[PDB]
């Protein structure tokens, strides 16, 4: 068994340690759904403690199904937050979110254009942004890394959440920018992906960008690679909890840093509260 002990769990990019050179996918059922409810639970957990979310219209393109949204507008409903979500895409949404008056659904696959009346009709509200758009090549990649910063742009938001992964060295096209923030690592992802969560606060009226060459592409695809054989695949023994795969300790980490109505004793309480009420939710084992 590959047992060890650790203080704590890669919660960034930049954490990593180790690389590995990568050589040439899922344990449970609606893991994708587990995966993106964690991180987004996790990135709007933040912006209410930095008291940006009250009162905060969320713009959520690339939505559907969404089935875990309900969950994330249930739990920030009940606490108290008041938030008004605009899910676009041009799938349809899973049936749970209709009928809510704080959450307006809309069938549409958005355009620069598009965005522009959408800023003008969501005028003067504040806009967080989350984007899990999907075209795959990496042309499709820069396409949609493109269409996220335009998004930015013209949204101009307090805060954003984007799909995040670094095409393949070797199939290198050209250097580009992606927004300023923090490389958010995804427990519960599949075995060997390389994605991660862009997370970034706008102050002022400027939009830092950071340029990514192929080198840096290099560097993604050996830390990633070496975090999903080798840290991924860890058993906790110092982790008291009931499973101590390195995924439940990573999950840990970002269900600790959530606001619950409940009071618990111990963090280990509320983890084990909130993921149950998860698992539950999402009808894993
Ligand atoms: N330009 C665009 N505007 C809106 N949605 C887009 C888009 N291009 C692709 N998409 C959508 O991006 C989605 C990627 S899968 C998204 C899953 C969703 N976040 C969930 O929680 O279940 C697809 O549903 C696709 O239709």
């Amino acid at each position: 068994m590959d047992v060890v002990s650790l203080d704590k769990p890669f919660m960034y990019f930049e954490e990593i340690d180790n690389e590995l050179d990568y050589e040439p996918a899922k344990k449970l059922p609606y893991q994708g759904q587990l995966k993106l409810l964690l991180g987004e639970l996790f990135f709007l957990s933040k912006l209410q403690r930095h008291g940006i979310l009250d009162g905060a219209t969320v713009v959520y393109i690339g939505s559907a199904p969404g089935t875990h949204i309900r969950y994330l507008r249930d739990h920030f409903y009940n606490l108290g937050v008041i938030i008004k979500w605009m899910l676009i895409d041009g799938r349809h949404h899973d049936p749970i979110l209709n009928g809510l008056r704080d959450v307006t659904l809309v069938t549409r696959f958005v355009d620069e254009e598009y965005l522009r009346s959408i800023k003008k009709q969501l005028h003067p509200s504040k806009i967080i942004l989350i984007s899990d758009v999907r075209s795959p090549s990496t042309a499709d990649l820069l396409s949609n890394y493109a269409l996220q910063n335009v998004m930015i742009s013209i949204l101009n938001p307090v805060a954003s959440s984007l799909k995040w992964r670094c095409p393949f060295p070797d199939q290198w096209i050209k250097d580009f920018y992606i927004p300023h923030g923090n490389k958010m690592l995804q427990p519960f992802a599949p075995s060997y992906s390389a994605e991660m969560r862009l997370l970034s606060i706008y102050t002022g009226e400027n939009m830092r960008l950071t340029r990514v060459t192929k080198s840096d592409a290099v560097n993604y695809a050996k830390k990633m690679y070496y975090l999903n054989k080798i840290v991924r695949n860890k058993v906790v023994v110092n982790f008291d909890y009931p499973n101590q795969e390195y995924d439940y300790f990573h999950m840990y980490f970002m269900l600790r840093t959530v606001y619950c109505n409940k009071t618990f004793p111990t963090t280990k309480a509320k983890v084990l509260f909130l993921q149950q009420s998860i698992f539950r939710f999402l009808n894993i084992p």
